[PDB]
């Protein structure tokens, strides 16, 4: 399942889709091209339910005339009226019974062989209908900014500390410095391109920040969450863009499996299949793994990183989402204030959105030797969209319940991306002897105050 | 290369040699073995080398008789007493210069033929040589107790704490009624068996105990090391077993990479190619890394856990590594002791040692509830066996030092500080109450003073 098909059958929900599709930048007709493709599609089921109905009158009538005794009739040959009737879904139950058993039985497998026929076609409409799906946005919130390009397009909402100042040595050069660092090729020869180890007072740090930005989350009533690492092909598709499998993950030979790129994916998966028939209080999950990114200079962009993630389910009623939105941007801008790096926060503009978010704040923090904002956390509101994909259904779920389904929402953002976070520190807390470590963190690392150029 | 050839041409290292594979339960012919395929790969060499002193014979003559416009000759062919004396190593420079410019340009040509044909030869005998130096194991250390079964060989060297205490709930019990714990379907069939999701106060402790096993080390000389959890084939291949690509390593596809089984892989590999001229102090390297084994109830078994490690590098000389690997079974100990589980710790018989270890130890820990010595711990020391795969040089070189006769490689060792998932199985088991888990008191800094985590 990619999305589900009721607001494309609704004329006022089809059309807000299209003007989301518009507001994107995106093609509105992708919602046509999905409303003829199920068009197609529901028309297999209204055959597929009308022949699976004529087969079990074609079992009782053969019961019947097998109790009575009738004889099995003269030929077993179907009459091109019956078979012209069952093609156009209008055989009625009343003529099946005017037929012998031979007939009887000759059009039971007929009918049979047409309903393995219509599931061959009905699986290749969902296909298509799937694949369209994947090219649809999440309806954009009312207030995103509405341009193509992120350069001129996005709006800076809130701004902290001081973001002219200047240093001398960017984080490559610090690292190197402390001799904490390897990227040369006693690395790259052995792992590939972009990888590296860290040593002494590096890692150190890195566990710092590990440790305090889940403290920081469990204190905000967020439920640490440790997931695997991997996602069989199927449930990873069910959290992941097309486009991320050939530039993002790497594959897993063990059955075939991927790495994840994030704790959000093993996250939202985890909930598929879900039922919550009320969210009084949303679920919050502090995750904490290790990212793999195919990604096809220092710590800065690497195939290998620990992340820190905000995750929540919420109730879809009452806007709520966008209430636990505001409350994890603000958590990501606390969390910088307390390692004192200045950063800007950014509304991003509806043509650079992922299809998954309605709408998404980054907190770009500044680095003052590399003079430049550097994207250092992304805070989404998903809506219902990734809800649709996993089956994460919200609501009343009792018995008799016939045939608008109710989706929880979802929301997702980085608290601490561990490396760029590193990169961060190490250019606003150098010194000419190494670097310092800021205040909340010196507890998670054996009161050390600073660590020492080599 | 998998081991230097040196000690299997010495008549007295080969004995050695063939003592130790009979100590292990393994064959000592294979020494033979690798005898012989070196003795007909030195003969290959010994042509090589008498062919390549010839080819530049003639690219001599051939310039020497050209200077003196000498015409080019009436032949081409190769008096055949010329073939048989290079077939057989004993062509002399005079012979060669005997021949008109013609003959040289076609015996050079027939020379570089000869030289292709003995490296294809030479390329058949170390593939060989490589094979059969796979099943030698390394010399074992003479306290190594002699036996092949583990479950009765192996000797009980210390024990701690109370080792037949019992408890009432298991760690799979525990952590289920706990509620931070899922191995159920809605894990299995997102990641496949033996997945798992921890949630909660068994997080904050799996963090807990990676930042104190960090710490225990630090305080103890090492220098943390955060590894790349990916090696290419070529790479691994020089710190795995070929047993181990296909039981335990996940291959990735990104250039085919090994996701890592432990950070003792990444951490030896890093010292490939290295040369160290003394090691006055050790290296000492705190891995922490993820650990990923194909494995081909709980979280005691799984595919996937975090692992502290414990790695040295240092000098080969004066048996220092065996200090070192009493140090480290000593830290992994106190380590226990301070969180207080108690244990006991084995010498590894012959026959279940690694191919890579001289000896090991393993700390076992009592599991009450299970009612079981489980492993927690394997501390080796791996002398010069790994260092020799990965090429990791000590000392002088031979060349221009005549009392260097011998290639000297590092020692290396490794042991677990800390296996974290199996860690928490057994601190549940001993720490449980009827209301939930207690918190060992060195681990409540590390999780905000927590003092106990609670059954659901
Ligand atoms: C080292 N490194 C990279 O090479 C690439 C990205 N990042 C940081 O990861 C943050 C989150 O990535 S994301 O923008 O794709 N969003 C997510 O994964 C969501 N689940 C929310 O976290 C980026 O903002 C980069 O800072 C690296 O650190
Ligand atoms: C969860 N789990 C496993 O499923 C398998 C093993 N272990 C622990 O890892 C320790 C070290 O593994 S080892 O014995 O193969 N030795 C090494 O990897 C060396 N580099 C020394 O660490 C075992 O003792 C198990 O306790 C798991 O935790
Ligand atoms: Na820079
Ligand atoms: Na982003
Ligand atoms: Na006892
Ligand atoms: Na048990
Ligand atoms: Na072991
Ligand atoms: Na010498």
């Amino acid at each position: 399942m990619v999305l589900d098909i009721q607001l494309f059958r609704d004329e006022t929900g089809a059309n807000i889709i299209r003007e989301s599709q518009r507001r994107r930048f995106a093609d509105p007709d992708i919602v046509d091209a999905i409303i003829e493709a199920d068009k197609k599609w529901r028309r297999t089921q209204f055959l597929t339910e009308a022949s699976k109905k004529l087969i079990n009158i074609c079992s009782k009538a053969v019961g019947a005339k097998k109790k009575a005794k009738e004889a099995d009739g003269d030929t077993s040959e179907i009459p091109p009226q019956v078979k012209e009737a069952y093609e156009n879904g209008t055989l009625k139950g009343e003529q099946v019974e005017q037929l012998c058993v031979l007939q009887l039985k000759q059009l039971s497998k007929d009918l049979s062989d047409q309903v393995a026929g219509l599931a061959k076609e009905a699986q290749q409409l969902e296909e298509e209908r799937d694949k369209l799906m994947l090219n649809v946005g999440n309806i954009l919130h009312e207030s995103v900014p509405i341009a193509q390009d992120e350069e001129t397009g996005n709006t800076v909402v809130r701004t902290f500390g001081n973001t002219t100042k200047r240093a001398k040595l960017n984080h490559v050069s610090i690292m190197e410095r402390l001799g904490m660092m390897d990227t040369s090729k006693a690395v790259t020869s052995m792992a590939g391109g972009r990888s590296y180890v860290l040593k002494g007072g590096l890692v150190q740090l890195q566990v710092a920040l590990v440790s305090y930005s889940l403290d920081f989350l469990v204190k905000r009533g967020y439920t640490p969450f440790y997931p695997p690492f991997f996602l069989n092909r199927d449930v990873m598709g069910e959290v992941a863009q097309l486009s991320q499998f050939d530039e993002e993950l790497y594959q897993v030979s063990g059955d075939k499996k991927y790495l994840i790129a994030t704790s959000e994916m093993p996250i939202a998966a985890y909930h598929r299949g879900r039922w919550f028939t009320e969210l009084k209080e949303p679920l919050k999950y502090a995750g904490m793994s290790t990212c793999f990114r195919k990604e096809a200079l220092g710590i800065f962009r690497v195939h290998q990183f620990d992340k820190i993630e905000q995750f929540v389910v919420c109730s879809p009623r009452q806007e709520e989402s966008w209430r636990h939105l505001e409350d994890m941007i603000t958590t990501s801008e606390e969390f910088n204030k307390s390692l004192g790096l200045p950063y800007r926060v950014v509304n991003i503009c509806s043509g650079a959105l992922n299809n998954a978010a309605a709408k998404k704040y980054d907190l770009e923090a500044w680095f003052p030797a590399s003079g430049a904002f550097r994207e250092l956390v992304s805070c989404s509101n998903c809506t219902d969209y990734q809800s649709q994909s996993v089956n994460c259904r919200y609501g009343p779920n009792l018995r008799g319940t016939a045939a608008v389904k109710e989706y929880c929402h979802m929301l997702n953002g980085t608290l601490c991306a561990i490396t760029r976070t590193m990169c961060c520190i190490c250019e606003n807390y150098q010194t000419e002897e190494g670097v310092v470590i800021p205040d909340v963190l010196r507890p998670y690392m054996m009161g050390i105050e600073m660590i020492r150029f080599e």
